[PDB]
């Protein structure tokens, strides 16, 4: 077919395919989510994700990417359950306990890394069944702490940078920058490590976090008009749960209703182009409009990169890495042709 439905799936299947390395040199067409701890970065996936799944952890052993696959499904396809998971690490195992997909990810956070850092590059691969969320992919980037001016920045902190702007050096990236609405937004870790790369805010999105948590006497209203922020795919406001919500085991669900709420009340000029379900509909338009966009040149590359490695693979009769590329890179075409 020729459906821009069919987008995001197709680019679900080359990042299930393509190994840390394989994936650099592809440059797929997706979005990586870039943020401070303190941010709610956390609490922004959750909110899309419509209930709680992340390891509410203090300190995480290795921290690693998460490639997280969401997929609208009808209440007609029950596993009975509307509601399930897959990672590509447990093949086909289908996971109804959502405190079970939780454990999961915890688990895979604890493996050390092959190196002696507490930051790989080896994503989680976490896919969501649910007629709650809309058809989106978010490759989740462990979070960022901001370093008081004169403090010497840690070395697991260097180590979550250098991590960050290996995904975001992707020129096919879009950056979705989280920042919290009681900061600094001028100063922004997010959005200054996003400059690194993407100067003028080219292919870069802001989230602001925790609007309700604002400085007394100050408001969001100049960011939420767009006159503030240097980037250029939109500013979304939202409120998710606070760290005291979480604690006292607030639904998602509920944060939502409360979010649609606050907006309608304290910013009702902006409410219908802000929070959670404003968000997830305008991430599904965006991706969908991206890889739309990226299809040729990646195609293109794709079958550059095949006759590259082929070559390479015939000049020697090392062989396994080629090999293996080749292979991923053949079934990447075979999937890019099937569209128009
Ligand atoms: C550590 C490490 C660093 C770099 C690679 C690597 C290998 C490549 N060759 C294909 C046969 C091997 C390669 C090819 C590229 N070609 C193109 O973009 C075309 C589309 C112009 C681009 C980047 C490439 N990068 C592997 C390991």
């Amino acid at each position: 077919g020729s459906h821009m439905e069919a987008l995001i799936p197709v680019i679900n299947k080359l990042q299930d395919v393509f190994n840390t390395v394989g994936a650099d040199i592809i440059q797929l067409p997706q979005i990586v989510v870039v943020g401070t701890q303190s941010s709610g970065k956390s609490s922004v996936l959750e909110s899309l994700v419509g209930r709680d799944l992340l390891p509410r952890g203090t300190g995480i052993v290795t921290r690693r990417p998460l490639i997280l696959q969401l997929v609208h499904v009808s209440q007609e396809d029950k596993r009975e359950a509307e509601e399930w998971g897959k990672f590509l690490h447990t093949k086909n195992k289908l996971y109804t306990d959502f405190d079970e997909i939780r454990q999961e990810i915890e688990n895979e956070t604890e493996r050390i890394s092959g190196n002696n850092k507490g930051v790989s590059p080896e994503p989680i691969h976490l896919k969501i069944f649910s007629p709650n969320v809309v058809n989106l992919t978010l490759v989740d980037l462990p979070g960022m702490t901001k370093v008081p001016v004169g403090d010497q920045p840690k070395d697991i902190e260097l180590q979550i940078r250098e991590l960050i702007l290996r995904f975001i050096s992707n020129p096919n990236s879009i950056i979705l920058a989280v920042t919290a609405a009681n900061t600094d937004m001028a100063t922004s870790e997010a959005l200054k490590i996003s400059r690194e790369v993407d100067p003028d805010g080219r292919r870069t999105l802001a989230v602001i976090t925790k609007l309700d948590l604002m400085d007394a006497g100050t408001d969001a209203m100049d960011v939420l008009m767009g006159r503030v922020i240097p980037v250029k795919l939109g500013i979304i406001g939202v409120v998710n749960r606070s760290q005291l919500d979480i604690n006292n085991k607030k639904s998602v669900t509920d944060s939502i209703r409360d979010e649609y709420a606050f907006l309608q009340k304290k910013y009702p000029s902006l409410a219908n182009r802000n929070g959670t379900k404003y968000l997830a509909r305008t991430l599904n338009r965006l991706l969908m409009h991206h890889i739309r966009d990226c299809l040729p040149e990646l195609k293109t590359r794709i079958n550059v990169l095949a006759a590259q490695y082929q070559s390479l693979l015939n000049s020697y009769g090392r062989r396994k890495e080629a090999a293996d590329m080749l292979k991923a890179l053949q079934g990447a075409s075979q999937i890019i042709a099937e569209i128009r």
